[PDB]
RNA sequence: AAAA
């Protein structure tokens, strides 16, 4: 009786009920009754037979809408003497034909301005809706406005909020601070940062001392939960923007304001700075001895990018730093190596394969596309961060405080046995392991017995949708990919709201529990599990307006190259085509059903194949192919290709 | 899936 809508393509799709099931009804598009994707509806079940899989639905009424505003290009035109106005939504899931408010169209508001407009009225019966224009936000063919209202659309701020940066304003580096009982002093100590080129936001600073068995590793973490009162206007603007965004053209929405995130919360070189410590003991076989978890005060030495780390590691350049840092960083990559080798030892899934950056010009126009490469100094940053966080999570487990966990379950027999059967066509090797006990190593020795086939990056893609996504929890879930029963998110409190809420934990129950009241405890406690329910259902939009903003670049450059041959595999294989994975951009184009040569086409969605009636021609998932990118479809952003 |  009462669901969210999904509306898929052609603007047909389904509803999730709210029940305990989550059971799934199709709603035609005739049977919207004027929903929009995401709103909250009330259903009722078609008196229809079932048709197959599941039941059809009609909506009935509108309970809530998924969002108050839209983006849309607005068009204005003289006609017998009349103004006459029209909006064109960007997002193609908006199928209501509106009717312009003229008392909300500003006189001077040109033709091709990109607005956010509401719904006034709307009728149910006819498709047809009254909007008003509510912003302008600016030239509709500029590629930043367009970045900008995709974020509108996904429910993402991104506008300055005054309120919030005058509070962080007021804040100030506390001198007398370092001097608490509870806070370590460890301003001599040789850290350093290492970041991408263009990060401000330096939340992490790593040191490594070499002992006689084994090492000692520091890694010093912005002590955001000490600027940031829980509660407070910063923090509560944080909550409901959940992370930073990053988007291309290194455009950066902060979750905290610049005060924080650049000055007193940055681990800057030479500054004197508030921290939370990981501090971990190894062997010299990079095995945990002991960890401890601590306030403390630091002055990173130096700060590097990436680039900086290994153009040094080739020894294709020198590193101008006391001899303090270098022996640390060649510690800290000694010290990584045996990391990684435990890790492997115990059990991770490495799910690495082809990354992209879109390069922009000064005015967000799509350049080219680059491919990334593995990176020696980021993985070596990965490695420590990720046993700092996993250490974190079992110290809170151990001590019995409930957290928000990072958890990724092992995936169903089912969904297994699909992904070998897809992958075994591509002469990826059939598995030998139990397939309801399948531990993160025999993940792991699978990958690695194919490193080699020349599908092996298909083969990682169909592992990854076979895994789906990672998530919080409060409930004590493995990660399953990372290889650990217990983790978390702790080293980016600067970007993260849960990384911040893991710090007020370990402030609160560990640090200086004595100046903090039993109810702010529970209080804290009670609130998990919306904190995770919040960042969840906001990471599907973070995750969503990347994509929407993906595809508006890079569809915006192929643009300029109709007619060229792409060669790519197939990564997808739906209903009404083919996606090709382009090998030159890695990005999907459609090659749509019923134009395919040769033969007449039909899905098949068992083993997901398009095969041809008369030829048996197979199409699936993996083959390599040649296509000629046709068009540009402005509407719904895709590259369709038509093959050559 | 992980890492800033
Ligand atoms: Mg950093």
């Amino acid at each position: 009786l009462q669901g969210i809508l999904t509306l898929g393509n052609k603007n047909s799709g389904f509803i999730r009920s709210l029940d305990d099931d989550k059971t799934v009804y199709y709603v035609h598009y005739s049977n919207l009754t004027g929903a929009l994707d995401g709103d909250l509806v009330e259903f009722c079940k078609l008196d229809k037979p079932q048709f197959g899989d599941k039941f059809d639905a009609a909506v009935i009424t509108i309970l809530k809408r998924a969002r108050i505003l839209y983006a849309g290009n607005f068009l204005v035109d003289q006609n017998e003497f009349a103004l006459e106005y029209k909006i064109v939504a960007d997002n193609p899931r908006f199928y209501l034909t509106m009717i312009v408010n003229p008392d909300s169209i500003p006189n001077n508001l040109a033709s091709n301005t990109k607005i956010a407009f509401q719904i006034d009225e709307y009728d149910p019966d006819n498709n047809l809706c009254k909007v008003s224009v509510q912003q302008v936000l600016g030239n509709n063919d500029d590629p930043l406005i367009n970045i900008k209202a995709i974020m509108l659309d996904n429910s993402i701020v991104f506008e300055t909020n005054d309120v919030v940066e005058q509070h962080a304003n007021k804040l100030s580096f506390d001198t007398e601070e370092q001097h608490k009982a509870y806070r370590q002093d460890l301003t001599d100590l040789a850290f350093v940062t290492v970041d991408p080129t263009t990060s401000k936001d330096l939340a992490d600073a790593i040191y490594v001392k070499t002992i006689p068995t084994g090492f000692v590793l520091y890694v010093a973490i912005a002590d955001v939960a000490h600027y940031v009162n829980r509660n407070s206007e910063i923090d509560i603007e944080a909550k409901h923007k959940t992370s930073s965004i990053y988007l291309p053209g290194h455009y950066v929405v902060p979750m905290l304001p610049e005060q924080l995130s650049n000055q007193l919360c940055s681990l800057n070189p030479a500054q004197k700075r508030y921290v939370v410590v990981c501090e971990i003991s190894f062997d010299n076989q990079g095995r945990i001895k002991t960890n401890k978890l601590y306030p403390a005060t630091i002055i990173s030495k130096n700060r590097f990018s990436y680039d900086q780390v290994n153009k040094w590691l080739n020894n294709k350049s020198e590193l101008n730093c006391d001899e303090t840092v270098i022996n640390s960083l060649k510690a800290a990559f000694t010290l990584s190596d045996l990391i990684q080798a435990q890790r492997q030892k115990r059990g991770t899934i490495d799910l690495s394969h082809k990354e992209t950056e879109i390069v922009v010009d000064e005015h967000y126009f799509p350049i080219k596309i680059n491919f990334l490469v593995h990176d020696k100094a980021e993985t070596m940053i990965e490695n420590l961060m990720v046993v700092a966080n996993e250490t974190v999570a079992w110290v809170l487990t151990n001590n019995k405080i409930a957290l928000p966990y990072r958890v990724h379950p092992r995936p169903s027999k089912k969904k297994l046995q699909s992904l070998i059967e897809t992958v075994g066509e591509l002469n990826i090797t059939k598995p030998q392991f139990n397939l309801d006990t399948v531990t993160s190593s025999q993940i792991a020795s699978w990958l690695n017995e194919n490193k080699d086939n020349p599908s092996y990056e298909i083969f990682v893609i169909l592992l990854l949708r076979t895994l789906g996504k990672a998530f919080y929890s409060v409930n004590p879930l493995m990660h399953f990919s990372i290889g650990s029963n217990h983790y978390t998110h702790f080293t980016s409190p600067i970007r993260r709201y849960i990384d911040l809420t893991i710090h007020r934990l370990l402030w609160m129950h560990l640090f200086t529990p004595d100046q903090f009241t039993d109810n702010e405890r529970d209080q804290l406690k009670q609130e998990l599990e919306k904190i995770a329910d919040t960042v969840n259902d906001t990471e599907i939009k973070i995750i969503n307006c990347e994509r929407n903003a993906n595809d508006y670049l890079t569809t915006l450059l192929l643009s300029k190259q109709i007619g060229k041959t792409f060669s790519g595999f197939i990564s997808a294989i739906t209903s009404f085509g083919i996606f090709m994975r382009m090998d030159e951009n890695n990005f999907d184009g459609l090659i749509k059903i019923t134009t395919i040569p040769d033969d007449f086409f039909i899905f098949e969605k068992e083993k997901m194949v398009l095969k041809g009636r008369k030829t048996n021609k197979v199409y699936k998932i993996g083959d390599r192919l040649e296509a000629k990118l046709s068009e540009i479809d402005f509407i719904q952003k895709r590259a369709i290709l038509t093959l050559i």
